[PDB]
């Protein structure tokens, strides 16, 4: 029993962060064979960070402008190219520690876990949701660019978030590893703003089911509503609609625990519209939304309390 | 930016954890050089479980009762014996990832990662306090007996807690790492209770200042109290009393954000006395009693905003 904010085993990631120096400029790499990954910003100085061009400041460059350092061992660059807006330098040595891998996109609303990481060393793991305007809301203070969120899937590792930047609201934007930024972003120092954010209803609805699970039963009662009915109370309080497919992937916690979504539902117009009245839902006193009903199934038992 | 419930990096220790089978019981191992630490209640059968003489039963044993795993590859025992509720197991093999390590005892109100394990295999990571009752909020299901706490202090990995079970209320208690088990419980299949807990008054004092260093600044008053003072309205709502040495260690963040310790401990008060009035801090609804100053500082920058 129990219901904490779980991340994946860090160990596999660890053994490929490396640190990448270009001039004054120090940030985090992730070393897959023969491949270092960074985000492309470390070529830039501090007036280049204001409005660059990444195409000129990088055939200003060559290998020998890149330091890789895996621990004290240093890494030799044999060569350099960009992919949008990460920078890939090839070494001459296989990562031999590297995993098994993929390089995945996810959805607003998935968790991943994150390796923060300071000049190539890891300090700490935590775990994260994508929110709808796709920002993350992190812990990394400066140097901390180039850590990577990641899952885990079976010794894979599904990486998806590469970390470039803290945006003015404290927020933190970042790239697939592809370079793609998740969002409406750009790596350059201005000041951008993400859009309005909303709570991510389906994972409200799988932590509530894992309450259930886990014995906490107060905020239950005996009404249902529609979909539709329930999409309107939604949009009044900030709240994704619920679609027919998100209740069928609530549909195996609905099996076990005998609830109904919709009457799940209720529950939640409830709280919204009157508030905990002081009590608490898996220690948290107000509605968590980063929990997934994939993450809800694997941390909780396979059967009811 | 941000504020997260961080955990250490676990790969140095999921690189010590094994499988420990004897008979039809099977949980996790800790092996560090030639020896594999695992509770001793692997020795019991269902029945054994509910009155066990241990010394009877591990006397009834011999080397080849116990199947130690890792990964694939099995590793033969050499020998065993007892330290209080832990097993040893000697083998033949010392771990060559047996990372830098010490067993300390931690004091109720530190914080600790402890990394989740079925069947030897790590399956997520997660932080935690050691409660003034001596349990443990944890997340934890049938099979994961064995799994460990842990701090990380440059490459050396202190071992404070081995999981042992789940208590009626959910919480879960165990030993350190020499089988002596923190709070007033055995290892023996009877309902057994903690004591009454309470808040960890410092903990919560060293999140308010995480607060404030990331720009949280609502629950600031003017005021101030004195510390025999703000003592009685802790034993009001049964949170911890603070000390002069709790306040000694909650010096430097109170240097660097300005903010005197009774200070703070004045708004505190009102915090308890009248509650949030629907606002939260550092994206909590409650006060937060699981940071340690030492936590805040590590994860926090070190420049006030
Ligand atoms: C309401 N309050 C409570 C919220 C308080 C939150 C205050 N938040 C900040 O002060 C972060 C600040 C915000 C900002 C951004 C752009 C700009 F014009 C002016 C200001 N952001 C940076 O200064 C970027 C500029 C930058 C550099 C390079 C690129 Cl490609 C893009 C950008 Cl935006 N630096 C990094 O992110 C490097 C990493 C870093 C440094 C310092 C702290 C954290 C981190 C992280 N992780
Ligand atoms: C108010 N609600 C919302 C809270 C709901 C919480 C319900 N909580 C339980 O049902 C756990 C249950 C409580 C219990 C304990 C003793 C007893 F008499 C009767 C019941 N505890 C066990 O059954 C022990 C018995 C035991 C076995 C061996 C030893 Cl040495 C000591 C003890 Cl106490 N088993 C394990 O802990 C093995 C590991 C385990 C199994 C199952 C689930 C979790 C875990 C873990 N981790
Ligand atoms: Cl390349
Ligand atoms: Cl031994
Ligand atoms: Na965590
Ligand atoms: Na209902
Ligand atoms: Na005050």
């Amino acid at each position: 029993s129990g219901f904490r904010k779980m991340a994946f085993p860090s160990g596999k990631v660890e053994g490929c962060m490396v640190q990448v120096t270009c001039g004054t400029t120090t940030l985090n790499g992730l070393w897959l064979d023969d491949v270092v990954y960074c985000p492309r910003h470390v070529i830039c100085t501090s007036e280049d960070m204001l409005n660059p061009n990444y195409e000129d400041l990088l055939i200003r460059k060559s290998n020998h402008n890149f330091l890789v350092q895996a621990g004290n061992v240093q890494l030799r660059v044999i060569g350099h190219s960009m992919q949008n807006c990460v920078l890939k330098l090839k070494v001459d040595t296989a990562n031999p520690k590297t995993p098994k891998y993929k390089f995945v996109r996810i959805q607003p609303g998935q968790t991943f876990s994150v390796l923060a990481c300071y000049n190539g060393s890891p300090s700490g793991v935590y775990q994260c949701a994508m929110r709808p305007n796709f920002t993350i809301k992190g812990s990394f203070l400066n140097g901390s660019c180039g850590s990577v969120g990641f899952n885990i899937d079976y010794d894979c590792v599904s990486f998806c978030y590469m970390h470039h930047m803290e945006l003015p609201t404290g927020v933190h934007a970042g790239t697939d590893l592809e370079g793609n930024f998740y969002g409406p972003f750009v790596d350059r120092q201005t000041a951008q703003a993400a859009g309005t954010d909303t709570t991510i209803t389906v994972n409200v609805l799988a932590w509530l089911y894992a309450a259930v699970i886990n014995g906490d039963r107060w905020f239950l009662n005996r009404f249902t509503t529609t979909l539709n009915d329930f999409n309107l109370v939604a949009m009044k309080y900030n709240y994704e609609p619920l679609t027919q497919d998100h209740v069928d992937i609530l549909g195996p916690l609905s099996a076990q625990t005998g609830i109904a979504v919709l009457d799940m539902c209720a529950s939640l117009k409830e709280l919204l519209q009157n508030g905990m009245n002081g009590r608490t839902i898996l220690g948290s006193a107000l509605l968590e939304d980063e929990f997934t009903p994939f993450d809800v199934v694997r941390q909780c038992s396979g059967v009811t309390f």
